[PDB]
Parts: C-alpha cells; sequence; structure tokens
C-alpha cells in the first residue's frame, strides 16, 4: 500500500521498503541500476539515452508514453496516474529536488494542481536531509519526524499563518510578513498551525 | 557599484567581475579560501568552526555579528545592510541554493520581506544552471539571457499570471491552474508578462 517515486531528480538518498516502484525518465534508469523493481516507467524520456529506454523498454512491467510539449511534468503526470490507478494510496517522492530550480519548485507547489491538491495529503517530497508534507486549508497540528531537527511553514498563495506550541511562534498580535518562516523548532509538544485559505507547506529538515 | 553576495550555499559556480564581495557565514571562508576580497563577513557564524572564524575575524575588511535567534536570515540581513550602505545598488547572490529546502524558498522569496521588496529588482539568485530575477506587481517585459534555454513564471502570492510571445503562452482565455508555469521558451521576441498584484518571481535555467 505504499508506493515510492523516482524523480529525475539527485536520487543519493532512497528507500527500499515499498510495495510498489514508479519511476519518471531518469529515475527508471535509476532503479534498475540499483537493483530495484522497475512496476511502472513513465515520463516523456527525453532525458535518457536510447542505450538506457531500451533497457527501460524492456524490463519495466508497465511503461507509459507522455507527449513532450504538455501542461503537466511527468512527476505530476506520475502521480496523477497513480492516484487513478490506486485511489488514496500513501506516496514519498525522492529526487524531486536538485539541479534545476523551475522543477524543484514544480515538486515544492505540487498541490497547486486541482487534480492534485484533492491529494495533497497523500504524497510527500523526502531526500537526505528535507521532508515535505502539504496541508490543505484549515486547521491541523503536527508532531516532529524522526531525525529531522529544524521544520518550517510557508504558505503557498500568501495567506496569513498562525503557529503555536513551536520556539518561535506566529500569532495575529505579533505577525510580521514573510513568505517562509523558517528554522523554527519543537519543543515537547505538537505545533498547532492553520490558514484561512489556499494549503500550507511544511518543510522538516536537518544538518 | 556591482555588490557579490557568497551565501552558505553550495558555491560550486561564482564570477569574480565585482567591486564589492559580501559573505554570508561559510561564503566568508569560501572567499578566502578562493583567493577572493572579503570586504564584508557577516551572519552569526554557527556554521563555521573557531579556526575559519579565526582567519575571517582577521582578515574581512568589515565583519558584522548578527544574534543567533532572530527573524531575518544571515542572507536577509546581509542584503538589507548592503542597500542601506550602497542604496540601490546591483547585487547577484551565488550559493543562494543547495542542501536545505527551507533556507533555499527564502532565497527564492527574498522580496516577500517589506523591507526588500523595494529593492527586488537590485538582486538576483544564481548559479551554474538556474538564474532568478524578481518583478514587481504590474507589466514587464524580459529578453533571453546568454546561456540560458528555458524559463518560467511563478507569482508569490498566487495572483493570475498573463505570458505572451512565449513558446506556451497563459491568457485568461486559456487559463490552467498552477503555481509555477515553467520549461517556457522564447522565440526571437521579449516576452511580456504581468501580474494584478504581488511580484513575480522569474527564473531562467539551463541543461
Ligand atoms: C503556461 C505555460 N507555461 C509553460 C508550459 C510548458 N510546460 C510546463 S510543464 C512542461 C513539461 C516539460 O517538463 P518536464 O516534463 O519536467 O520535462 P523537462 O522540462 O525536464 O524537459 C511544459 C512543456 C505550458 N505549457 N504552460
Ligand atoms: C514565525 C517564526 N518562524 C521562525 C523563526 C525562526 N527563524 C526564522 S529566520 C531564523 C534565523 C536562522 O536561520 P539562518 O540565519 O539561515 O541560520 P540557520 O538556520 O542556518 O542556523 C530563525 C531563527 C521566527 N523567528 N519566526
Ligand atoms: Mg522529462
Ligand atoms: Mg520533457
Ligand atoms: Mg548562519
Ligand atoms: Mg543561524
Amino acid at each position: 500500500t505504499k508506493v515510492a517515486l523516482f524523480s529525475g531528480g539527485d536520487l543519493t538518498y532512497f528507500t527500499r521498503d515499498f510495495d510498489y516502484f514508479v519511476g519518471i525518465d531518469k529515475g527508471s534508469s535509476f532503479l534498475l541500476k540499483n537493483q530495484l523493481p522497475l512496476d511502472l516507467a513513465i515520463g516523456d524520456f527525453d532525458s535518457v539515452s536510447a542505450e538506457e529506454f531500451k533497457q527501460i523498454k524492456a524490463k519495466a512491467k508497465k511503461l507509459v508514453m507522455a507527449p513532450a510539449e504538455k501542461n503537466d511534468t511527468d512527476t505530476e503526470l506520475a502521480l496523477k496516474t497513480i492516484f487513478d490507478c490506486f485511489g488514496r494510496v500513501e506516496i514519498i517522492v525522492f529526487g524531486a529536488f536538485g539541479g534545476r530550480i523551475d522543477h524543484m519548485l514544480s515538486n515544492i507547489f505540487l498541490p497547486s494542481d486541482p487534480d492534485l491538491a484533492p491529494f495533497m495529503r497523500c504524497f510527500k517530497l523526502r531526500d537526505e536531509q528535507n521532508l515535505v508534507e502539504f496541508f490543505p486549508a484549515g486547521q491541523h497540528q503536527i508532531e516532529q519526524a524522526t531525525d529531522m531537527v529544524y521544520i518550517s511553514f510557508m504558505a503557498a498563495n500568501g495567506a496569513h499563518l498562525s503557529i503555536q506550541d513551536a520556539k518561535y511562534e506566529l500569532t495575529e498580535e505579533n505577525y510580521f510578513q514573510k513568505k517562509i518562516y523558517s528554522s523554527n523548532e519543537f519543543k515537547d509538544k505538537p505545533i498547532c498551525f492553520s490558514v484561512a485559505s489556499g494549503y500550507v507547506v511544511v518543510i522538516q529538515t536537518k544538518d
């Protein structure tokens, strides 16, 4: 019931404890190259040699060819596909960062897509020292994840945030403008945060 | 009249053609270690050894000690300081990315700070394969930068965007929701874009 997507980012970190393995473009080649299952290879594969795509084309339990010129990114397309086949499943996206900033932002703001927003609570961005979760507009609580030390909140579409029970709080009584409030920490208690509309992007990090 | 800031990110790329050289935390050590001028070392330096901070403490033409617990990031503080000393000067920030996602976002959305917004057109984020510019709300035009191939637009605080004269346009007649519209390209003509409010973040990239 646990799916794992190996994006085209830099997979210097990844886990193997997963039911289904999805590989976007280069991720497909990475998976194989690491003695790992390739249940699904998706994307336009414009980021892999014919030599590599030859091994993927004859090893992937399933392969999806996506148009070169489109609106959704291979990772976006991959997440949309899976949510259709499995429905509300738990996803972890590896290699969602690195290299290009435009692509990273695309992953950081995946929920911004109307079709993904509803499932924004089913997938996460993860790598060596970063963990990214997405919360719909409203009231929420969060407990610190293992390994991680710092935590930050950022509302896509500038809606005022509220943060309590954290080392640094953000009340309506001391609010100071900033897109992302980083370097915050827990303190033996769940952190409370909320947002009138949109959705919040929580980023737990370490090091 | 050209200032350059060497942040604590990964400086695998940088230029030397600058009047003033500013170094945030680790950047200060990097600058020296590269036979480069250190006109200003700023930050809390909690990211450098006493051994390194000993060389910085006695080489920096100027050094600023910032509190450990604060609201602004060393880079934010550094940019605010310079804009005070020089006023509207041209800045290029190196090592604004890498490692932590929370810090990257802080640099990606630097204009989100009320005190920086006014000077958002005076500084840029740059590295190996990425170039980041910031434009205030309103009408604007942009010509492709050298070396870069792709270009993307993203409005902080979700305001509808408009994009014309680019390979892919975003009109009010075909609009589709998404935080960042990436992988767009120029085509022998300036790209026109605008936003009712807030500010736009343009990211030219390559590779
Ligand atoms: C508003 C307008 N902006 C830009 C695009 C172009 N675009 C956005 S997603 C995408 C797909 C390409 O990205 P990806 O699948 O990650 O492959 P890559 O960019 O690495 O070649 C394209 C072409 C568009 N169609 N809509
Ligand atoms: C709303 C609330 N969120 C979080 C903070 C904590 N905070 C935001 S910027 C910052 C400075 C630390 O960052 P930086 O200067 O880059 O050093 P580093 O995080 O690498 O140790 C802190 C402590 C705050 N004061 N306001
Ligand atoms: Mg691709
Ligand atoms: Mg492509
Ligand atoms: Mg610091
Ligand atoms: Mg610090």
